[PDB]
């Protein structure tokens, strides 16, 4: 009976965990919180991710409860720009506690072992992973799904191309005020992209009929836009159409301007050490998959090591297979952000859309553009 040791309680260590316990493997996880819970306010989730959520026995929990907008919408100062529907390729809104949820409860329903409070300092690629009180675990498999930050990365070294962005948003999740909203399509996703008279953009989510996921993103260099609690006044001037959702987001006190970072390694292995999540390829959010990227990864290793090899070449095999679908997706995404290509709309190319494409079960492309 193999034994496996994930280092990290986010959508992939999450997603390993039980694909390995679903293959019978002896898996415990480790999350340094006290508490198990996903940060990020709201989430989206293409065909790709909700496919591993089918092969993870964890759909169903997450489609009651979450929302598939009639369409993908693109505004630019007001003026709608594009409305997309990416030829039925499967696509989900939800906030990310509703999908962490899912997640946890299908692990417990699953037996597999979760520790709080349980933070990971090190990992041998002998197999061998180091707690942050000293205490040292052995096992035939190691995950680092700890994040960017990844210790479990770091503590073996890994060759790194590291970008952070200067410019954030603020991700907050708000009741729908349908009715406030008046005449509207206010179950569509809507991003609303304007330069002028201020550079400041929100991204419209819908996750149900009783949540709404936005993301209000200005310059950090904008004092008043990038202020949490949120500068009402400055929101509502630029998108007053949303007032009566803006009213409630500025009741937010604990509202957050977060930046973000990228990473790419020179390889995802070391021994029995496998990086997957942010750990090992945290992208730019143009596209969306940073999340999807993270659970096909996770989903595929499991798949990987089910052919009877070692666990070693298991997992170049591993990287080998399905890394090039997570590169090009994460340059892709990067190329949409450094030239704002979505706000332009109609940017869901079939290029674009390549990772929500891919079905992991099938281990093939899918809904064709
Ligand atoms: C602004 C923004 C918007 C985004 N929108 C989307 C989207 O709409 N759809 C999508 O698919 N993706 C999206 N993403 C990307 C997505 O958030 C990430 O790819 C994904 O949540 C991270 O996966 P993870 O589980 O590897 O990371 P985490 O999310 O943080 O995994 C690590 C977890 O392990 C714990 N941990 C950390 N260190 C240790 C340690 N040393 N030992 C034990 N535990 C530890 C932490 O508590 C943490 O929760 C977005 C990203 C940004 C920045
Ligand atoms: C879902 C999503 N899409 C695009 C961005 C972006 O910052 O361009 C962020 C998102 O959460």
């Amino acid at each position: 009976t193999r034994r496996a040791e994930v280092a990290g309680g986010g959508f992939a260590g999450l997603t390993a965990a039980i694909a390995l316990k679903q293959n019978g493997w002896d898996v415990r996880l480790h999350e340094k919180s006290s508490e198990l819970r996903a940060f990020g306010a709201g989430i989206y989730l293409w065909h790709n991710g909700l496919r591993v959520l089918e092969g993870l026995g964890a759909l169903d929990d997450v489609l009651q409860g979450s929302h598939t907008p009639p369409t993908y919408e693109t505004w630019m100062h007001n003026k709608s720009v594009s409305k997309e529907t990416f030829n039925g390729l499967p696509w989900r809104i939800m906030t990310r506690s509703h999908l962490h949820d899912a997640l946890v409860n299908r692990a417990r329903a699953l037996g597999v072992d979760i520790s709080v409070n349980s933070e990971a300092v090190a990992a041998d690629p002998v197999g061998r992973l180091t707690l942050q009180t000293g205490e040292v675990l052995e096992a035939d498999l190691i995950v680092g799904a700890d994040g960017v930050g990844s210790k479990v990365r770091d503590s073996i070294g890994f060759k790194q191309d590291r970008w952070v962005s200067k410019d954030g948003l603020i991700r907050l999740i708000v009741p729908r005020m349908k009715k406030e909203l008046g005449h509207g399509e206010w179950d569509n996703t809507i991003d609303m992209w304007n330069f002028w008279p201020r550079v400041q953009r929100i991204l419209y989510s819908p996750c149900n009929e009783n949540e709404l996921y936005l993301g209000l993103m200005a310059p950090a260099a904008d004092p008043r836009g990038s202020s949490v609690p949120i500068d009402l006044e400055v929101w509502v001037e630029m998108f007053p159409f949303l007032e009566p959702c803006l009213i409630e987001a500025a009741k937010l006190k604990t509202a957050r301007y977060d930046k973000y970072e990228t990473t790419k390694l020179d390889s995802w292995t070391r021994g029995k050490v496998a990086l997957v999540g942010d750990a090992a390829h945290a992208m730019c959010p143009a596209l969306a998959q940073g999340a999807g990227c993270a659970m096909v990864n996770a989903f595929s290793l499991s798949q990987d090591l089910e052919e009877g090899s070692s666990v070693e070449d298991a997992l170049v095999a591993w990287e080998t297979r399905i890394r090039p679908i997570t590169d090009r997706c994460q340059a892709l995404s990067g190329d949409y952000a450094a030239n704002r290509s979505l706000s332009k709309g109609n940017m869901f190319t079939p290029a674009a859309l390549e990772a929500a494409r891919y079905d992991p079960l099938r281990r093939v492309y899918s809904w064709p553009q």
